[PDB]
């Protein structure tokens, strides 16, 4: 259905973008969250 | 290597669509959880 | 702006494939988390 101009490509790539960074973001409060746990888990809790 | 067409760009499209979509849910929860948390410090927990 | 080649279209098809992957993997853990929670809301705490 039609070309694909480098114009919207750049625009979806942008989208792309945004969605790495919040989602490496996330990924990482997740890390910092899942190793508290842990440091719980060895004290006892 | 060849060129693409504008019915798998609206595809790959929706797939980044779906991902916002369901992203910000996640993102939402976390924020909802990262708070009581925060409530409990307040509270003394 | 110009004309989008299969090469850059794959390529960033791929990023859109690892964010699903790592999404999915993220969303579970956050149901396998927030369920515990209730398991613990059903058990009294």
């Amino acid at each position: 259905g039609g070309w694909v101009s480098g114009e919207e490509f750049y625009m979806l790539t942008r989208r792309v973008l945004q969605l790495e960074t919040v989602l490496e973001g996330v990924v990482s409060q997740i890390d910092a969250v899942g190793s508290k746990l842990k440091m719980l888990e060895r004290k006892g809790w």
